[PDB]
RNA sequence: GGUUAAGCGACUAAGCGUACACGGUGGAUGCCCUGGCAGUCAGAGGCGAUGAAGGACGUGCUAAUCUGCGAUAAGCGUCGGUAAGGUGAUAUGAACCGUUAUAACCGGCGAUUUCCGAAUGGGGAAACCCAGUGUGUUUCGACACACUAUCAUUAACUGAAUCCAUAGGUUAAUGAGGCGAACCGGGGGAACUGAAACAUCUAAGUACCCCGAGGAAACCGAGAUUCCCCCAGUAGCGGCGAGCGAACGGGGAGCAGCCCAGAGCCUGAAUCAGUGUGUGUGUUAGUGGAAGCGUCUGGAAAGGCGCGCGAUACAGGGUGACAGCCCCGUACACAAAAAUGCACAUGCUGUGAGCUCGAUGAGUAGGGCGGGACACGUGGUAUCCUGUCUGAAUAUGGGGGGACCAUCCUCCAAGGCUAAAUACUCCUGACUGACCGAUAGUGAACCAGUACCGUGAGGGAAAGGCGAAAAGAACCCCGGCGAGGGGAGUGAAAAAGAACCUGAAACCGUGUACGUACAAGCAGUGGGAGCACGCUUAGGCGUGUGACUGCGUACCUUUUGUAUAAUGGGUCAGCGACUUAUAUUCUGUAGCAAGGUUAACCGAAUAGGGGAGCCGAAGGGAAAAGUUGCAGGGUAUAGACCCGAAACCCGGUGAUCUAGCCAUGGGCGACUUGUGGCUGGUCAAACCGGGAGAUAGCUGGUUCUCCCCGAAAGCUAUUUAGGUAGCGCCUCGUGAAUUCGUUAUCACGGGAGACACACGGCGGGGCUAACGUCCGUCGUGAAGAGGGAAACAACCCAGACCGCCAGCUAAGGUCCCAAAGUCAUGGUUAAGUGGGAAACGAGCGGAAGAUGUAACGGGGCUAAACCAUGCACCGAAGCUGCGGCAGCGACGCUUAUGCGUUGUUGGGUAGGGGAGCGUUCUGUAAGCCUGCGAAGGUGUGCUGUGAGGCAUGCUGGAGGUAUCAGAAGUGCGAAUGCUGACAUAAGUAACGAUAAAGCGGGUGAAAAGCCCGCUCGCCGGAAGACCAAGGGUUCCUGUCCAACGUUAAUCGGGGCAGGGUGAGUCGACCCCUAAGGCGAGGCGUAGUCGAUGGGAAACAGGUUAAUAUUCCUGUACUUGGUGUUACUGGUAACAUCAAAUCGUACCCCAAACCGACACGGUGGUCAGGUAGAGAAUACCAAGGCGCUUGAGAGAACUCGCGAGACUCAGUGAAAUUGAACUCGCUGUGAGAUGCAGUGUACCCGCGGCUGGCUGUUCGCCAUGAACGUCGUGAGACAGUUCGCCGUGGGCGCUGGAGAACUGAGGGGGGCUGCUCCUAGUACGAGAGGACCGGAGUGGACGCAUCACUGGUGUUCGGGUUGUCAUGCCAAUGGCACUGCCCGGUAGCUAAAUGCGGAAGAGAUAAGUGCCACGAAACUUGCCCCGAGAUGAGUUCUCCCUGACCCUUUAAGGGUCCUGAAGGAACGUUGAAGAC
């Protein structure tokens, strides 16, 4: 089948779409010898020979991990001011990369998923799937049980009547409380904009459970967890795509707990690494 | 001798790993095969309206299949050869026939030779249904036989528009509308590979397909034709790119050259053919046919020894082991009732010669008007075909002689024919081979054009190793009247017993010996100790096992690196990606010496004979004295080192199913059903076969072994780009001069690959401002062993051929780990300096920073460090010594290597050069070996520097091999390779589209679940039954339990046997009619056909073990013929006779059928009784029957004491993973489970591994700049936050068991607040105001809490609508969630009462004095835990008298006898309470 030229050089370990167009316009990488034109499409077949600016790159398994993004980081790559991001701890791949799913702010933590294919990263964001996820809200201010039922109905926000679904109580008698709000529409930052109407200011938003992936009880900040085969096959057939039978994860169920402990050690290590990069 | 203490020290494995012997699942290899591919010497190329090829049933004395056969049904008549046997085979028995000439089998000549398929009477579904017309007939009611869909030709007869002719119809005869290969011809017609680019071109008048025919097709000469052998990869043609592509002569004759235009004198002539008979010679079925007697070994003789016959015949195979002569086949000698072919007697019909007299081919050529095909668009344009309208000549016109004009001869237009060889191999017989032997060869060696799958078509698996002869287990024992196994018997052999000759690797077990429960994470070899079965007249000699130590960052592919969180393979066995054919060029080998070579054809078939070509023989000279094959080594081209491409084109399936529109027939209003027509940008040009075993140069992959040697990094010229000329140094061969003591240098020939650089010292280059960028060889971090810096291939050191318990260096170093001065002489001796860097100030503090120490690889080090000088040891595979300096290359002594020495020595991909084996087939080789035991497989030993070969033993019992050569499907570790046989994951997960289990009895060796019986409630106008499809014996009965079924399954929906379902009034066939079709002429009429309505009848009951409305019995109605009566052939009454075929059960609303879990779709018919307006609701009635399987316990969540989930008998999985004896942290190199160093482990499990936190946006505590969608730079979509720490069984701590203590190390016992008195205070002239110590009152539950004060509370006070119990009611109790619950005692749970963490004492940092003080983290000591703490203690009561032999006489073991204290035990036990 025929595909776009800017898409083949996207997941191969180069750039995205606008960055690839800035390279083919100067006369660097070319297909079949002649200089290709922007906006065309060719048939990708395992047999072509191209050189990325005079460098032979062999371009021909999907891996999805769960990184949790603490405070003081960015979900992008380049930054005009030079703030640290999240693409500084991902391992290197041979002819592959990682594609983030979603977008968060600085004061909004969450468990992001980094996939390899660009098609699956655009299905979970579309409202056609509607996946329910769990969040942990740590309120701090004047809040009672009378305002918990008013925000569950139609409340005017600024663009659309944003509301919640189910609000429970799981302890919280000291200085803060636990208002586990369940959401399923997605959007981008739809919890802080609803609690600022009262004394609540939303100090930190931490994501707990996403869809049906079991959260490992004992995972500190600064570190990614690669999902096994039994976990990546759930979100694959959830949309349209058939499940893949080829992977890399075997058993290592005790080797995996070794992972847990040594990795808590190495998250301490990566905090040290961020300090050093400072 | 007895007791006590200390050190060393036999004995605990339910497992895992290793070796020998003994089995099984699995059936490889060797060997064996009436079956093939491919050629030659004779032949054959058929069958085709008296019924084909390919294909269901029926047929034997018999239950069935294939071949064959057709109620005259593997048999019969006539005519021939052998008569001591047969009724085909798989595959035996039972039943018959033949014996002084009626058996069977083979060949020839006749009769006979279904429905259906080209099928002709009309439809049609290849085996469903009806025959139309005309005779005879012991059967006016029954059968058989014969003739007729067409077109064309000949003859006879008849006949319209339209007087003649012509169309149509009838009869007879001849001819044939059939199917499956190769090759040839005619009419049409493709894609892909390399094309510098492009509709130029090659591939390619091709593959495939249609019709028809044939047996094969179509300036020196000379006028049947074609093919093969030559001229010839030629003379020509093309952007003269790759390609395509002729003739004469000659070398070879396996050719044979006819008839008509013919009058006349003369015919059954000469040369020949067709149709009969007779003789002679052949082909196609048969018979006779010579030649080994015996003995030893062995159960058995085809081979051995001695003596012979035979040999025109030993071509091959079978006959108990390897066969001339024991059989079946070959020389020689004979037969003709039928048919056919090649020379010859006679006969009938025959297109017909010689001599004489004549002739040598008119609608043609050329020209004019209007088109197309010949490469050429109507060109400068030749040649080929010429409709309609026209039109010449016969040396006064035309062509040819290797084509200007001219001359002479031949030729100058419509005729009719021409064999064999050569092409082609689907069928028969004989013969042949350096082809193969069940993953080979063909899809297929047997029941392979198979089981199975799909709507049809296309395409498409596995499976014999039966034995010489079936001698294929009588009887007895166990068990279930089985399966399986053990004895006996038979046989040479029984681990070959219906998986059946020999039985490997891998996987899975038993017995013996060794190691492991304190061991170091893909650890193997070596060194060393202990122990066992055979060293052995002391000899730790060898193998397996082998605690502990030392050395070493596994292996392959892919790479600038592979020790990597970057990627690939589960293993074993079998199989697997030829360097061939056809040109040219180059090299090596060998025969006449100035004839080196022939191909095809021919030949006593490789020699002889034959020179028309290719390669050469006139050099010197710019120009005007050797070659052909085979083999080996390269390039290009039919596929050519290419596993599955994708896309496009061509040849057979494209309105069938779903969803619509116009015209609708019936049954009861946008209903439903059946048929037909119209509409192809997903059934809208899917798949398979042919092209095509095509094609993407890279990606995966150039495969077994072996000796020597061996090109590159960021580059140069510099265009036009993933490329053309070209690279010093280096290789093989040749040439080779002191050129730069075996050619290191120059030239020539052959083979024809890569390309991001980075750091440090010295020397150079933007503001040496940036520790960057830009340059050179060996050389630490990435195509060079090992050693050293803790480890390795971008500065250190070294050219590593092989053996050993040898000695001596350099770099790095010398305290221990771990072999290397605890050295000597001068300095240094309190900043953890020795364990980084800049600038500023005067060898110190030295951004002097958390590499388990408040920054060396480890423990340390206050000099045990560093610099300089002098003196030792240790230091690889270098130098040296010994042995062949194994192997290769020279000189000096030597003509086919016995050298006395020295030097280069295993870095490497691609490529190139010299010396290589094993296995299989043939000549060598009918020889030799060959039952005192072959080959292969399976062990050990010996030999060899190469892959190996030779011998012997066990198993096995039938044909095998070496030397001198040559020809290939040729040595296997991976391509997710393909086939077959097998693990871990795991004896675990799972028990599902949801009515409910349990109790009793009977059968059986075994009954949780199957069968049978009783009561209430889940199913129940449908989870029911009866019709129409699909299926065509799944429904009844009996026996059996291997396979089939999600467990069991004595049941059954499984197999076998028995048992097929009564039809003129059960359903309607045939025929007629409507819509919709077909319809000879013409381009829909006349007809032929086509129904769920109209079309004679029966509504009901009884009788089955299984299926009925039918037979028996009772009653009713109608349509023909015949006989009688009545009325005038028809009608009525009575009686008698006849009336075909097909379908038929179970299933039919989800079980028996179609998607594996009714993870749904599913036409149509019947709405009973009571109540109600109706089809809701009410009596959930009757009938069919009541999830496909159990027992305890009964969280959170969910549904309403129950129903699920989790843990358990039995049965019973997949994905992933190269393989396991699954150890942290720091550090190194782009996030280390596996290397090195330190701390810590008996095996199998479960629970821990950013709310414990923050008084309110900020701080603390570490268990239009992006990331993705697609889009022909066209922009939108939506979318952007902008093993360790702990807890349980079975064990151990020195034979063993039940307690109480001492308590190493860590989280835990050291965490918080207010008031009053001391105290308007110490110090101070005032104000503000102490510190320490003591008491009391608050948070958090530190263990709690029952006298009193609360709450909760399924066995007791105490009620209540209805119902139930005590006989009924009341008075008392219990059930529908604990029906709503109203109160309380004891045990448990708590917001209140008592006690209780800030101590007493000792030791620190910071801070404060001149030893004295010293905090919430540390320590005897105030809660609590703890001896798996391997370093492992003491006391204390106890527990603790059975013996005889063998032997190497000792920490020993076995048999007979015995079973203690304590612990362990689960039918005699639930106020103990989720588990």
């Amino acid at each position: 089948m025929s595909e776009k030229l800017q898409k083949v050089l996207a997941r191969a370990g180069h750039g995205s779409r606008r960055e690839i167009e800035s390279i083919i316009e100067a006369g660097r990488v070319s297909v079949d010898g002649k200089i290709a034109k922007l906006g065309d499409r060719v048939e990708v077949t395992p047999g072509l020979k191209i050189r990325i600016d005079g460098h032979l790159i062999s371009v021909r398994i999907c891996r999805v991990l769960a990184y949790y993004k603490p405070e003081g980081e960015l979900c992008t790559r380049n930054d005009p001011e030079g703030r640290p991001t999240v693409f500084d701890r991902l391992p290197k791949l041979r002819g592959a990369r990682w594609i983030a799913v979603g977008r968060l702010d600085v004061n909004t933590c969450g468990l992001l998923l980094f996939t390899t294919d660009g098609e699956l990263a655009n299905r979970l964001m579309h409202p056609s799937r509607e996946v329910e996820r769990e969040y942990a809200v740590r309120v701090f201010g004047q809040v009672d049980d009378a305002k918990l039922r008013d925000l569950s109905r139609g409340v005017q926000l600024e663009d659309g009547p944003a509301a919640f679904k189910t609000i429970k109580f799981s302890g919280g008698e000291g200085i803060n409380q636990w208002y586990n709000v369940t959401l399923t529409e997605g959007r981008n930052r739809e919890v802080r904009r609803l609690w600022e109407a009262v004394g609540v200011q939303v100090s930190r938003l931490i994501r707990v459970r996403y869809g049906d992936i079991p959260l490992p009880k004992g995972l500190p900040r600064g570190g990614w967890t690669e999902l096994d085969l039994a976990q990546t096959n759930y979100l694959r057939e959830l949309v349209e795509l058939p499940p893949e039978t080829s992977s890399k994860v075997a058993v290592e169920k005790d080797r995996r707990r070794m992972k847990a402990n040594q990795i808590r050690r190495a998250v301490k290590r990566h905090s040290q690494v961020s300090g050093g990069r400072r």
